């Protein structure tokens, strides 16, 4: 359909915009993660005395697992901004109608920050702090009540994700694609935004192909992943109306109470 | 990987397997879905369904309306079980898998197929039955009360946007192969195996699917989408089963059949 030429000046441009609007790369999070260096090393986090600790070394006073729960929103609200601001450099996605904008965002947001999570996580922690904490999942298992059961689906996920071998290039285009989904419930043009994703899709494609040609198939493993992004996101929201039965002296930041509507 | 002629070879055995195994292929229910080719008898409403238990020869009958076309959904799942089983054993490869990964290949796959060979059946107005010889409309199911009537829409839903991929039988029998030989599944003892031959059938889906579809671009990535939905529909699916099974409170023979 498109010139290879054409796909290949897509791929550069996409991944161009990933490095511009995302301060913790994939790259990066695997440089701190795998050591060999003295001045990108993590502080762990692993227990409550660490915490204290981490609080001061990494540089609001309520029960803990509260804390590191509005600690992940704020985070989320910022993943947010930044996927928004990457959104916007997709070609044909600001020609789309508003609503439709708005919606692609809405249902998009989430499948792609779990997507994201997973450069900066290996089996036994996840990077916080712009990198410079580490903060283990077992520590985060461990949480009380229904907030020790949060994290760990994500971890599951990640690790599986991993398994592919997807570097920062490859990541781009896959966001751009789970950003223009003509499925979304309540979009009004399904047809201008299945053609940007056709692009989007043949130039994954050849991505994958020139990136990992060794990685037989990658193109239709990393397709089904979608699956899994989906049910972890309706996992996601169930445990969060728990929360917002049992915990009714907190609420969210106005952008994530907005997304969660339907 | 594999050489081109191979994959070719790989799509005619496939084909030729599943035109056996399977009574009412998509390209004869079309034939009647259109009135392109003896009428199939019509259930519209309460009065022409005891009409067509009588002319059409139900093989389900033992109760409220509601129940017993639901039982037939039941009687007709557990025939395609069967269908799909057989069809399964000639996948190259298959019957030399660990025998408790092919039970189990099966246990978590059939669901996934029956929805997607249920929409061969189907168009937006109703659904084919009795090998054909009946036609049910989709107005007279969406209307049956309590938990029966959105138990069958979303079949429906799925339908018309899958139907829309406008597939043939040549393409669905490499699909079908390729949901089989889901290295995901639980309990799976041996993955390698099962993962090497559904790389060769996507290798092959995605040689079909250009030779056979060749204006239809990225085809083949659309349809793994589908493969993708078709998870999230029968986990919604199983749990209405387990309530309509609860709330819905036969014979513990019977029970044991649909277990
Ligand atoms: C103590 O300090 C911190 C501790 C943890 C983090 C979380 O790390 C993330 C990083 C990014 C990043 O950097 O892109 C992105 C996300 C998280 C993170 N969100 N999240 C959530 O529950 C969540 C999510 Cl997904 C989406 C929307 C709303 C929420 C929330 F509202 F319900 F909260 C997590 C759950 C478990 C884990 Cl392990 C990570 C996340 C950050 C700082
Ligand atoms: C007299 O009444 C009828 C007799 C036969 C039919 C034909 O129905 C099928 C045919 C095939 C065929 O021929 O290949 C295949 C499937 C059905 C059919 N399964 N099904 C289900 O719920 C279902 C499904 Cl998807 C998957 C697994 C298990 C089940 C079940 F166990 F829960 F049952 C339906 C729901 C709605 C409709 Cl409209 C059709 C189906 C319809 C009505």
């Amino acid at each position: 359909h498109m010139e290879s030429a054409d796909l290949r000046a897509l791929a550069k441009h996409l991944y161009d915009s990933y490095i511009k609007s995302f301060p913790l790369t994939k790259a990066k999070a695997r440089a701190i993660l795998t050591g060999k260096t003295t001045d990108k090393s993590p502080f762990v986090i692993y227990d409550m005395n660490s915490l204290m600790m981490g609080e001061d070394k990494i540089k609001q006073s309520k029960e803990v697992a509260i804390r590191i729960f509005q600690g992940c929103q704020f985070r989320s609200v910022e993943a947010v901004q930044e996927i928004t601001e990457y959104a916007k450099s997709i070609p044909g996605f600001v020609n789309l109608d508003l609503n439709d904008q708005v919606t692609l965002l809405k249902y998009g947001v989430h499948e792609i920050i779990y997507t994201m999570l997973a450069s900066l996580m290996n089996k036994d922690g996840v990077l916080i702090s712009e990198g410079q904490g580490f903060m283990t999942r077992e520590f985060l298992k461990s949480l009380r009540k229904p907030f020790g059961d949060f994290m760990e689906p994500k971890f599951e996920f990640a690790v599986k994700f991993n398994a592919l071998e997807l570097d920062d290039s490859d990541l781009a285009i896959f966001i751009a694609v789970i950003i223009l989904s003509g499925d979304r419930p309540g979009l009004l043009n399904v047809k201008p935004i299945e053609d940007i994703q056709d692009n989007l899709l043949q130039a994954l494609e050849l991505q994958l192909k020139l990136n990992h040609p060794e990685s037989s198939q990658l193109f239709a493993k990393l397709l089904q992943k979608m699956t899994d992004l989906r049910q972890i996101v309706t996992e996601h929201v169930q445990l969060l109306q728990v929360i917002k039965k049992t915990e009714t002296d907190m609420s969210l930041h106005p952008l994530l109470q907005e997304i969660y509507k339907d």
